[PDB]
RNA sequence: UUUUUUUUUUUU
């Protein structure tokens, strides 16, 4: 007897769809398994309990369910590509010969059966012994077939990624999950490279604008090796300034349809991890020839504006190929120190090649900072949205183990660079959209989804607050009132929920959207925007560089609307996967940090302060702002606790202990919890407990 | 575990 029911016929499925019985939506399987939801955007979402009702479906699988808000899967319309199944292997029947038991890291993926002695590195006689010997080794499996007469599918074990306790092996496994190429560059791509001893041609120096003698700097963080941006300011004889943005001319090295170009389009973006980084381009270009290192002549595209003390564009812009030699390289911290009024030797402490005096650079930094402050105030006043977001910055020891973990605050220098990069991006977008209105690669951000914003508004209604989503400007105004209404940590949580409410930003080809009103950036309130200020780490910036060059030459776009759409979609998906990878890396290093804290301070958990976001059934969702993480204190897992009572309103929960001290805690209350890195389960899992371990 | 929304922007 088949464990699962047969998928209905195509005609029967269509008939049921016209009969209101059948339904169609995406599927989201929950981490705790057995529980899944048919994600229907309009009609109420449906629930699914048990893999029997799941009928051999996976996460993000567009499926056709039938009501049996519960429902049974009867047809799969589309399957999302399962990018590898990394995990571990356990002996058959582990506390007995049989098929090997593969356990994926994603709990959403069911167990897998590895056929009799299926392997190459541990297959043969004594296979069980080899499994046990390599039990603490992460491996990877592929799916081969799922027999309806088996509750689990089957699959071949791939390459052994390696020690689970090895951070780098876990990293390689995570890369494998989201399909990010960690292999070295192909020898043909290296053959595409120019000679390493390439020198600046006098012909090219005359063909371009010679800004070498100018004062140009690169404000980038301390741990930066690929420099793309360069800012400059020019005091004009009147009250105005000529501000310039200079971006490494990668397209001068990367030529269309070359093997280098193909690998760049394949990787789409540079993936940045905590301990290392996967580059999009080979290091010769990414770290030497194109990187805007100090005191080196470099070929770069440049955009100039004429702005007043308020930052309004008074004079005509200028676009063109230039050759520049940056006066100095700066860190964001040192730039902030300069802005705060300190002396160059007290903050930066670097030599400034050229006639440029220290006070010249100081004046330039302060001028650019004031202009950037004015432009940021105007941008937010125009209708933009201010979200600070969260990111976990780690300081590592010589061995790579996390010694420090902290939240990142953006100082005024960060916004200084940010505003001018945004200005450059917007100007380039406007120009290339005006010229090549059919084959232009820009970025868009539509209005937020009504569903998420309604949920967030109801959450604020629970906290007796109203959010006007009628406009981005009203959204930001409600955010400001909220910040002036609650404590800063609650406000941080609210910013988290706000960024959740936003819609996914995406690249696009102007030809696909007939109406120009659809080319808009809701959060930035811009009418035109693209990515152009980072061509060494975002292939869309390479495409935009080529489009800008052609627009200055008034020639053809050289790229087809369809091909442009392909590049846009591929790069959007690659950016999704890269974001996920970086977040998971941060999570991994946070777990290792908690483990090191427990080891050094002779405890089993780290004590932290947390705010109670939700009180449901037998658990409480808590947010730890010190590390910007959302965990759950399971009232059931707390066996040390004696009992509890949740009221029908879920706004307060009373607690009773064995020492008979009863005490009640409500929503948005600040209380202490403990974070511990559970390694007893198969993989790294940060868990939170109310009681100290 | 067994009820769910994880996406603005800069730099890296
Ligand atoms: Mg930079």
């Amino acid at each position: 007897k088949s464990v699962y029911p047969l998928y209905y016929d195509s005609a029967t499925v269509k008939k049921g769809l016209k009969s209101g019985t059948l339904f169609k939506g995406t599927l989201r399987i929950l981490e705790n398994h057995r529980s899944a939801f048919a994600c229907m955007e309009d009609i109420p979402d449906f629930y699914v309990d048990g893999p029997i009702a799941r009928n051999r479906a996976f996460h993000n699988d567009v499926v056709i369910v039938e009501p049996v808000t519960r429902a049974r899967v009867v047809a799969i319309e589309k399957r999302a590509e399962i990018s590898k199944i990394v995990g571990i292997l356990r002996a058959p029947g582990w506390s007995k010969s049989s098929y090997a038991i593969f356990i994926p890291k994603d709990k959403r993926l069911p167990f897998i059966t590895i056929h009799k002695n299926d392997l190459s590195d541990l297959s043969g006689e004594n296979w069980i012994e080899n499994i046990l010997k390599h039990h603490d080794q992460l491996f990877s499996v592929e799916i081969t077939r799922w027999s309806i007469y088996s509750r689990y599918p089957m699959g071949v074990l791939g390459e052994k990624l390696g020690n689970i306790t090895d951070v780098e092996a876990y990293t390689n496994a995570l890369l494998l999950e989201n399909g990010i190429s960690s292999s070295p560059f192909s020898d043909e791509v290296l053959n595409c490279l120019p000679p390493d001893d390439w020198i600046i041609s006098h012909e090219e120096i005359k063909k371009r604008r010679d800004l070498r003698n100018e004062l140009i700097i690169t404000i980038d963080p301390e741990t930066a090796r690929d420099l793309n941006d360069a800012v400059s300011c020019r005091a004009l004889d009147n009250g105005t300034y000529e501000v310039g943005v200079h971006i490494a001319d990668v397209t001068h090295f990367v030529k269309p349809d070359s093997a280098l170009d193909k690998e760049a389009a394949s990787r789409a973006t540079t993936v940045y991890l905590v301990q290392k980084a996967i580059p999009m381009l080979p290091p010769l270009l990414c770290e030497r020839l194109c990187s805007l290192n100090p005191n080196v002549e470099r070929l770069a595209f440049s955009v100039f504006w004429k702005l007043d003390s308020n930052g309004k564009e008074i004079g005509k812009r200028w676009f063109g190929k230039t050759v520049i030699k940056t006066c100095a390289r700066l860190a964001y911290s040192e730039a902030q120190g300069v802005i705060e009024g300190k002396s160059w030797d007290d903050a930066v402490g670097k030599p400034i090649g050229g006639t440029h005096t220290p006070k010249d650079v100081e004046t330039s930094i302060l001028t650019l900072c004031e202009i950037s402050r004015k432009l940021r105030k105007d941008r937010f006043a125009k209708g933009a949205v201010e979200i600070n977001s969260t990111e976990l910055k780690f300081q590592l020891d010589e061995y790579g183990m996390p010694n420090k973990c902290e939240v990142y605050e953006q100082t005024d220098a960060n916004h200084l660079i940010e505003e001018f990069m945004l200005l450059a991006n917007r100007s380039v977008a406007e120009h290339i959209s005006k010229n090549f209105s059919n084959n232009s690669l820009l970025r868009r951000h539509a209005s937020p989804k009504e569903k998420q914003i309604n949920e967030f508004c109801h959450f604020l209604k629970s906290m007796n607050f109203d959010f006007d989503a009628s406009s981005s400007a009203a959204f930001n105004a409600s955010m400001v009132r909220l910040r002036s209404t609650f404590n800063e940590e609650l406000v941080e949580l609210f910013e988290n929920m706000a960024v959740r409410s936003l819609n996914r930003a995406e690249y696009f080809c102007t030809g696909d959207f007939g109406e120009k009103t659809d080319w808009h950036h809701y959060a930035l309130s811009f009418n035109h925007y693209t990515h152009f200020t980072s061509p060494i780490r975002r292939y869309p910036d390479i495409i935009v560089h080529r489009l800008l060059e052609r627009s200055l030459k008034n020639t053809s776009p050289g790229i087809d609307k369809k091909n442009c759409s392909l590049v846009a979609a591929h790069c959007n998906e690659k950016k999704e996967k890269s974001t996920t990878v970086q977040e998971d890396s941060q999570q991994l290093f946070l777990s290792v940090y908690i483990a090191e804290y427990c080891k050094k301070h002779d405890k089993k958990s780290m004590p932290v302060q947390a705010f109670a976001t939700r009180i449901s059934g037998n658990s409480i969702d808590v947010y730890i702002s010190e590390y910007g993480i959302s965990n759950r204190v399971d009232l059931s897992s707390d066996d040390r606790i004696k009992s509890f009572i949740v009221a029908p309103d879920d706004s307060s929960v009373k607690i009773t202990l064995f020492d008979d001290s009863q005490k009640t805690i409500a929503l948005t209350d600040r209380f202490q919890v403990y974070l511990y890195s559970d390694y007893s389960r198969t993989f790294f899992s940060i868990r939170c407990s109310l009681v100290s371990l």
